[PDB]
């Protein structure tokens, strides 16, 4: 055990209220600048911030025991125990898998969303890669 089991740039796999556990990577916050908080300072209640692969761009700050470290799509059916959701979801393990391959240096590089005051954007590079 580390006291600190992140750093940005980490492939996590991450759990919200409502959403299937998602492909995420751990991520500087645009406004705090930080990717790690104390929870109303609870040592017991520490959050990573992260941002979820996928479709559109989207952020949390996640608590630490809803965050598993990111192997590969085959630990999906262990950490378990819907049309345009799967699709995105699908598309976030594809980006996911090709970040994994990736030294930390580059996957920041190419799939940190553009932070634009407090809009997130998508990374110029995946933009471009697209055809966007
Ligand atoms: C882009 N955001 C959204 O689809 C929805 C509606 C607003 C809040 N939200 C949301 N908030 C959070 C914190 C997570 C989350 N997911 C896990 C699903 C999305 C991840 C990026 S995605 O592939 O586009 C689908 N979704």
């Amino acid at each position: 055990d580390h006291l600190l089991k992140y750093n940005v740039g980490d492939l996590v796999w991450s759990k919200v209220s409502g959403y299937p556990w998602w492909p995420c990577m751990v991520s500087a916050d645009p406004l705090l600048h930080s990717y790690t908080k104390l929870k109303g300072q609870k040592k017991s209640a520490r959050q990573y911030h992260v941002q979820f692969f996928g479709d559109a761009p989207e952020r949390a700050w996640i608590f630490e025991k809803s965050l598993v470290a990111f192997e590969g799509e085959g630990q999906f059916e262990k950490l378990c125990q819907s049309g345009k959701l799967r699709a995105q979801w699908e598309m976030g393990i594809v980006q996911a898998e090709e970040a994994a391959s990736m030294s930390v240096e580059e996957r920041k590089a190419k799939f940190t969303f553009l932070y634009v005051g407090d809009q997130l954007h998508l990374n110029p590079q995946v933009a471009k890669e697209a055809g966007i």
